[PDB]
């Protein structure tokens, strides 16, 4: 079970020299942070809504399209349909989905797209309609074309993937995916996929310590975000070096069903009526300016709206595109490319828009009621209090407290068990899919990982989180395409 | 030819004893019912949307789905491709579409949609767009689905349907539908549609007398329409009990025919040219608006216009929306599901978009020439009174309001020997259908439509009215999806 | 080689006495100009975006219609799908069209659309969106239906054609087409088109002759447009009189890449950034609008817009509409219909697009620069001052304007050619297509449609170009239908 090294170095080397210069100098860093950030974005980030474009454009070829009715392998598939259903909408729940789900229609008030005037009714009949946009069908439906490929290499072609580059043959020759492009690409595949996983961990962490202050009474310090992000390692190392991976599945089992629990509390208590109301009036909104949205960049008035958020975001789904597309794959075995396309779209929205539309609602009634000044609340101690608050402004606030502590905790867990494995895995040669991989390589990513996130909770603010994810981005925005196209070549011949 | 108990009684005493406790108490009837009205709505019209938005699809899955090219009967159509159409074209002249096809565009204008400045070039550009949303293809498109289901029941399956439990077979049980849930099903439904048709009587009264007191002299007072109430049962009794119906026929048409001409003589007099750019302005609007306007709900600035006139409408076209897909059913045997879908949409449509925009414009015209001042009409005299003040500003007025006056009289006569017949075929036991039912049980009913309409005479407003109908639709919400479901529970395995 | 009567004369004594009717009172001829202009487009110009509208809905009909895989004649393409491409590209440059594309976005934000606040950045938002309907696929798609019937007249009844009436006899009998009412047609058809020729001269006229006065020095009059009207005319004389068109075609491509060229100088140095931003942005807003715009006839503000906009564009689009589809026809034997329709518009749209995107956002910003004060510009010298203004405020401002002023020169020189061979060639009879036509009568027109642009050019303004043109484009309105129909009644009985 080795160690391949092409794989291992040039990530763990870049993070370590790039997380050490940050540490160094942390005013600096947030002026190059910013740098890059207003860069990529005002000089870029249209390249990226025409990528979300294109991809769209060819979940209808899949759909509509000749390989639209072939079976993704032989063998029939081995779930129920509602297993299968279940199985996505069980996936979204992250840490940090409960961050953006919780705050971003705030500011999508507070300051507006399209030139609108704050906090007017007007810039809030539009807030959730920003949410559904951002986390609908129409960015799920990117992830087919790849979710698709996966599908067809892994059961088509019976070919063995784990890192990017085992699917390039087609594309650019066995000779040149073996080869050091290969391990180029899988490298800066690898490093930008590392930073999401930190920045990840960077949000998640402050929403279970502010919980912490909020129920006991422990300042939320730096020096408790890393207390923090430390047993969460020494957790992980637990569990992986006990085998006992068996109860972590039972433990994400019932994150799901906390969080769906939750959810379901704040819709009930929060107005149903209202909520159902809103989410209709949202959905035209989403649908008459939806083409408006796809192609924002608002380059007359220069408000950075478009570029903060929607190339902010954007490019984060451009980094976990492949991570997904993987797993829709494989929980996907023998269906119909247009039955997943349908399905996954179906599903994941399903998912996504609830939390969302539950989140927003409670969080923008908070506001209309003025039970809380979320402004001056972020101003003087930072988004996630202000987050909790909107959680614990609550019936039962406590109780209510307790649930999203206990979701938050056991969910950030999962995720770093997650990214330990991932990363290990496309990390050591020769290790067959299904595998537990060397307890060392494992929980040695899981401390460069946690290493990342207080880097990134030490520099303050958002910027830091987003210009990482943007930088992400950047590489995989051609790995992702190369893919996709490798797809296409070897199905123009083999598929047939 | 019997009087079966179980479908005449339970309306019977149900609409008296609602309508008795309505006059013995007015003022405080008004205030039940403004509870009602603003409790459905707020709380609940969001699913009426939801559900003229699903039947939208489904015209769709009707015109690319499966039972796309299915015959609707083996037989040949025994109609003239164009008569057929015209036959259609010549069902959606009433007497209270005379009323809003000639008001509502003031009150858009008056009181816009999307927080517009009233009288604003801007909130009348809109008026009439949201006119050709309001009886556009969009809301005919909803009736396809059950227009093909009574097809196929008539046809395909050659079943006997009178009453809508008659369907419910395959969904529930010949027992449950032979038995009182259809019994159940089949009062709710009536008394929806009693109250439905009472409303409607009521639009068309005011007509009536505003138009003889415009022409004669004779003061419109309530002691008056219930006059005319009387003598338009005297007058159908006289029709019925004389099976004079031949003749009804023939001034059905005289009907239609006058219709025609007047929509004509306002169109030319009153400018085509700008009709025309007004009507083309106004599809272009529709067109962009149409999605946020599917789903409008105005849940901030909570202005009670999607309420107010699109919930209750729908409601309105959730109640008629049986009795007419029975008819589509029968003036279109033998053609195929999707010649139906395109044809009674196109065909219908015709019909509803030149009407609207012909009174609308006009009426439109008449508010920008400060002709009249039709909001101190409004005030002092009630809406009928303004109505017929935009027919009588128009050149030749006292023909003019001949034309009218006839029309809406003639009409108002076929509209009752037609609730008359329905119902009384509704609510007798072992009778075929083409056959006359019991004088008794017929005349009987125009009584008591008569006698609804004057109760909401006498509680004035608008507002009895539109409760009368959103209240009905609600019951009707779930007896349309049922018939829907049987359809199809019963096609999947009898089509094929 | 006849010089046919019937369709020679009518023509030239009616452009005659018009043209001579007009100098002999230029102020009285502009009165009766904006009469014209004010009539036709707020009485009718509905009518022409209903065209529009229409010959969209058939290129759908084209491409998923039955025909859609008919191939248009039996030999194979005698292009490489990739010439063929860059032929469409290569047609589009023409001088006129330097104009608009300089200036049009301005006017778009100096008195917007949709009661835009002027100079707002949301009037500039929507600027150069407002191009891109006005030159984008939905305009060139309208040809495909006329580009179609041409092809299958050409190759699928290898008919012979050089005027509307030949391909008319299906419709009316080779009686009457062979008669006066095909002589009717093609006299309108020529008349109309010979306006057009020469409005298209009158644009590029000043645009060469201010040019001229930037680089030299010469004071750009009156009496030196009609100097130069004159050489054009020589110069064309020459050419042909030589047989020399062989070194024309060579003068042609050169005027293409100069063009590209310019273009690509253009783009770079005004800063692709944005311009790639500022197109994206735009594509949204055409698409979000697209509906409202399709149909806008601003008829309650009665701000002019649509009238002097989209009615002047759309009909003189309905003048080139025959020239073009006929030449769309012939670089396209041996394709399939829809073949056609997805690449005249591809190809035209690529090339239309990248123009005015290019040319309005460098005089977008020197607008937002204040570099130079357009609108004193135009009040005091006219328009095409401020156009050469918008050139020469670029980096090398004198090479850069030497590239123009050759442009338009080789540019104009090449228009001239062309009307005379297409003109002379429809007023001849006896006559095969690919031959060169009598010296005299195409030298004859030459003068005739040089004498027309001065008359414009004297008369002053833009008022009497557009309604030339809007005049033009009502039999053609016509002319245009008829052709279309022909083709119809002709393809139901041969094609199958
Ligand atoms: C600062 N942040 C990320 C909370 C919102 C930024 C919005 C924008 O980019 O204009
Ligand atoms: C980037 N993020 C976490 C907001 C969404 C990524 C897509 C996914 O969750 O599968
Ligand atoms: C008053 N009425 C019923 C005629 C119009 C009501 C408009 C609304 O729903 O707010
Ligand atoms: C309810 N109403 C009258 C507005 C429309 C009912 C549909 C129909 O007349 O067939
Ligand atoms: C005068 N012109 C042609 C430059 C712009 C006219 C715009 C309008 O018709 O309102
Ligand atoms: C009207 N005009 C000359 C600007 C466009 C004519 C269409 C074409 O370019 O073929």
């Amino acid at each position: 079970t080795g160690i391949e090294p092409k794989v291992f170095f040039p990530p763990l080397i870049i993070v370590g020299i790039l997380c050490w210069l940050t540490v160094r100098d942390l005013d600096a860093a947030n002026v190059v942070i910013n740098a890059v950030f207003s860069y990529v974005t005002n000089v870029w980030g249209w390249a990226f809504e025409w990528y979300m474009v294109v991809m769209l454009f060819g979940w209808f070829w899949l759909v509509f399209g000749p390989y639209a009715k072939k079976r993704l392998g032989e063998e029939p598939p081995e779930f129920s349909t509602a297993s299968w259903i279940f199985m996505m909408f069980a996936s979204c729940t992250s840490a940090a989905v409960l961050f953006w789900g919780s705050i971003e229609i705030y500011y999508y008030i507070s300051t507006p797209p399209f030139g609108l005037e704050p906090n007017s009714t007007g810039a809030k009949e539009l807030g959730l309609a920003y949410s559904l946009f951002h986390w609908g069908p129409l960015p799920w439906a990117t992830y087919s074309f790849l979710s698709v490929a996966f599908a067809y290499f892994f059961f088509v072609r019976k070919m063995e993937v784990i890192r990017p580059s085992s699917t390039l043959v087609p594309l650019v020759g066995e000779k040149h995916a073996k080869g050091l492009f290969g391990t180029i690409v899988d490298n800066f595949y690898l490093v930008a996929l590392i930073f999401a996983m930190g920045t990840s961990l960077g949000l998640a962490t402050p929403l279970v310590t502010e919980c912490m202050q909020w129920l006991f009474g422990i300042p939320h310090t730096l020096q408790l975000d890393a207390i923090i992000i430390t047993c969460w390692i020494i957790l992980n190392a637990i569990c992986v070096a006990c085998g006992l991976q068996k109860a972590v599945r039972i433990a994400s089992d019932v994150r799901s069903y906390l969080s769906f629990l939750m959810l379901g509390w704040v819709f009930i208590v929060s107005g149903a009526s209202f909520i159902m109301n809103y989410f209709t009036d949202s959905v035209g909104m989403l649908l008459m300016y939806l083409p408006r949205m796809l192609f924002y960049t608002d380059p007359i008035a220069k408000g950075g709206f478009p570029q903060g958020w929607t190339v902010f975001y954007w490019a984060w789904w451009v980094i976990y595109a492949i991570q997904m597309s993987i797993f829709l794959a494989r929980i996907s075995r023998g269906r119909t490319v247009r039955e997943l396309c349908f399905g996954m779209v179906l599903g994941l929205t399903a998912s996504t828009w609830i939390l969302w539309t539950v989140l927003g609602s409670n969080t923008l009634l908070l506001i209309d009621k003025n039970i809380l000044n979320i402004p001056n609340l972020i101003e003087q101690y930072g988004v996630a209090r202000a987050i909790i608050e909107t959680w614990a402004a609550l019936p039962l606030s406590t109780a209510t407290m307790w649930g999203f502590f206990i979701l938050c905790f056991i969910a950030t867990v999962t995720l770093v068990n997650a990214c330990s494995y991932t990363l290990a895995m496309s990390t050591c040669r020769e290790v067959r899919d299904g595998e537990d991989p060397p307890l060392l390589v494992r929980i040695g990513w899981s401390i460069l990982v946690g290493i990342i996130g207080i880097v990134l909770l030490a520099l303050g603010g958002l910027k830091p989180i987003q210009t990482a994810i943007i930088a992400g981005g950047c590489p995989l925005f051609f790995v992702n395409i190369m893919v996709t196209l490798s797809f296409i070549k070897d199905a123009k011949q083999n598929w047939k």
